[PDB]
C-alpha cells in the first residue's frame, strides 16, 4: 500500500510532520535517505533533519544529522538546500548546502560538512563563496555568490556542485575535488542572464539533464528543463516543463529509483506555505514521476495521488476507482479509441469497432465538482483537447496529466444510459467529426447541437 497524497505533509512512522524543506535524497545500500531543513520559531536554521525508508512510503526518523550547534556560525543563520552525495573512493558522505547571516541575504556562500555515517551526526567544516583565492570580485565580495544549490555525481565518480551565481542570474557548475570536500574548477557557467535557480542536475543514456523552477520567491512558477552530452559545453534551450506554476511547486532534487522491471526518476518538490503567508515549518511536499519519452523530451505529469514500488522500481498514476469502461457512440455504435492503440503522448483519439483491446478501455478519476478525468489503460494519459481549444473542431488527443482544465468533463444524464461528455474548458461536447460511422473517424470537440453522434454510452467491462 505505497500511496502518496501529493500537496501535504507526509507523517514519519512515528506519526509527526515530517520536515525536511527543499532536501534531497541519497540511495545508499538498501536505504534510501531524505535530508532536509526546518525552521524553528525564529525563521532560522535549527536543524537537518534525515529519513531512511526502504519503501520510500513510510519514512523512519533518525534525528538531526546537522544541528544549529553543530558550529559556532550555525548558532544564528539561515540554511537552505542541503543535499548530499557519496564519495565511493574515501567512503565518507559529503554534504553541501546554503548559508547565510539570518541578517540578510549579502552572504551568497555555499557550506560544507560530512561524516562516516548516513544518519551520524555530521562534522561542519567551514562556509564560503567559491573560487575565493583567485581574487575575483562578485558584487563587492570575495568569491562568486552561491545561493540555491545542489549536488551531482558522474558516472567517471567525479563530483560536481551547482549554484545560482551573480545575483541567481547565472549558474555556476563547480567541478569538485577527489574528496568532494572542495572545490577543484569551474566546469561551466550556465544559462547566463536566463536568471534561473533552484537547480536538479541528473543524467540517464549519456545525457546531461538540468530541471530548473525560474526565480518568482515562494510564489510557484513556470519550470524548464535543458540536455547537453557534456557538462562543459552542448547545452540546449530551456524547455518548458510541467504547467505554468510546476502544479503549485518548486524543484528541489531528482533521483533514479531502480528496481527489478526497470529506472523510474522520482520528481520532488517544495509548496511553500510562504505562498498563503505561512511559516516555512507549514510547506507542503509534492512528488511526482518523471517520464523520458525520447532522450530530448520530458514529460512532468501531476497525479493527486501517487504509487511508488522501489522494489520493482516503477513511479505510476494511482487510480482510486480500478473500475474500467468503454464509451460507445450512439450514432455510429463504434467505441472511443487511440489511433493505431498507440501511447505516444499527444496521439490523436478516435472512434473503432468494439474489438475489446486495452485502447478502447478508460478510467473514470473524480476530479473535484461534477468533472472527472478520462484515463487510458492501455497507455495511461487523459482525454485533453489540443492546445486547449476553444473552438469548434478541436481535436482531441490523449496527453499528459497536467491538471488543466481541458482534461476535465462532465457528464450529462440524457436518458437509457447515455451522456453527453462536455469539457470544463468551454462546455463543447465530445463530438465524432462528419458524423463518421466507419473506423478511423476523428474524435474532436464541438457544440452542442443535439445530435446522435455527440451521444455517449457508458459500459463496464
Ligand atoms: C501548447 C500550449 C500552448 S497548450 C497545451 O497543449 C498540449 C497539447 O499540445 C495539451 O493539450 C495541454 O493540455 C495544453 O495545455
Amino acid at each position: 500500500e505505497g500511496v502518496i497524497v501529493n500537496g501535504t505533509q507526509f507523517k514519519d512512522t512515528s506519526g509527526n510532520v515530517i520536515h525536511a524543506h527543499g532536501g534531497g535524497m541519497l540511495k545508499h545500500g538498501d536505504y534510501y535517505y531524505w535530508y532536509g531543513e526546518y525552521r524553528d520559531d525564529s525563521n532560522l536554521f535549527l536543524g537537518v533533519s534525515c529519513y531512511r525508508s526502504k519503501d520510500l512510503v513510510n519514512w523512519e526518523y533518525r534525528g538531526e544529522v546537522l544541528s544549529r550547534n553543530s558550529a559556532p556560525e550555525l548558532n544564528h543563520c539561515n540554511i537552505e538546500r542541503p543535499k548530499v552525495m557519496y564519495n565511493a573512493s574515501t567512503g565518507e558522505f559529503v554534504m553541501w548546502m546554503h548559508w547565510e547571516n539570518g541578517i540578510n541575504y549579502g552572504q551568497a556562500r555555499a557550506a560544507v560538512a560530512y561524516s562516516k555515517t548516513p544518519d551520524g551526526k555530521f562534522t561542519y567544516i567551514r562556509s564560503f563563496r567559491p573560487m575565493q583565492d583567485t581574487g575575483v570580485m562578485d558584487h563587492g565580495l570575495p568569491g562568486y555568490m552561491s545561493r540555491d544549490c545542489n549536488v551531482f555525481v558522474d558516472t567517471d565518480g567525479k563530483g560536481y556542485f551547482i549554484s545560482a551565481a551573480n545575483e541567481n542570474m547565472d549558474l555556476h557548475l563547480y567541478e569538485l575535488t577527489p574528496d568532494y570536500k572542495n572545490i577543484a574548477s569551474l566546469k561551466a557557467k550556465l544559462f547566463v542572464g536566463q536568471q534561473r535557480e533552484a537547480p536538479c542536475l541528473i543524467k540517464r543514456n549519456g545525457y546531461y539533464y538540468l530541471i530548473t523552477s525560474g526565480c518568482t520567491g515562494w510564489n510557484p512558477n513556470q519550470a524548464k528543463y535543458a540536455y547537453s552530452k557534456d557538462l562543459a559545453s552542448g547545452w540546449s534551450q530551456l524547455y518548458n516543463l510541467g504547467n505554468s506554476t510546476t502544479y503549485r511547486s518548486q524543484p528541489t532534487f531528482i533521483i533514479p529509483v531502480q528496481g527489478s522491471s526497470g529506472t523510474s526518476y522520482l520528481y520532488m518538490g517544495d509548496r511553500w506555505a510562504g505562498a498563503w503567508g505561512g511559516k516555512v515549518n507549514d510547506s507542503q511536499y509534492v512528488w511526482l514521476p518523471l517520464n523520458f519519452i525520447s532522450d530530448t523530451t520530458l514529460e512532468l505529469p501531476y497525479y493527486d495521488s501517487v504509487k511508488i514500488d522501489a522494489s520493482s522500481g516503477i513511479i505510476s498514476e494511482y487510480i482510486p476507482d480500478t473500475t474500467r469502461y468503454k464509451l460507445v457512440n450512439k450514432n455510429s455504435g463504434k467505441v472511443l479509441d487511440v489511433l493505431d492503440g498507440s501511447v505516444d503522448n499527444a496521439a490523436q483519439i478516435v472512434q473503432w469497432t468494439d474489438n475489446g483491446s486495452l485502447s478502447q478501455q478508460w478510467y473514470l478519476v473524480d476530479v473535484g465538482g461534477g468533472y472527472k478525468k478520462i484515463v487510458n489503460v492501455k497507455s495511461g494519459r487523459a482525454l485533453d483537447v489540443k492546445d486547449e481549444s476553444k473552438e469548434d473542431g478541436g481535436v482531441l488527443i490523449q496527453y499528459t496529466s497536467n491538471g488543466g482544465y481541458n482534461q476535465h468533463w462532465k457528464f450529462t444524464d440524457i436518458g437509457d444510459g447515455y451522456y453527453k461528455i462536455s469539457s470544463r474548458h468551454c462546455g463543447k461536447l465530445i463530438d465524432v467529426r462528419k458524423w463518421s460511422t466507419e473506423d478511423g473517424g476523428i474524435i474532436q470537440q464541438w457544440s452542442d447541437a443535439g445530435g446522435t453522434n455527440q451521444h455517449w454510452k457508458l459500459v463496464l467491462v
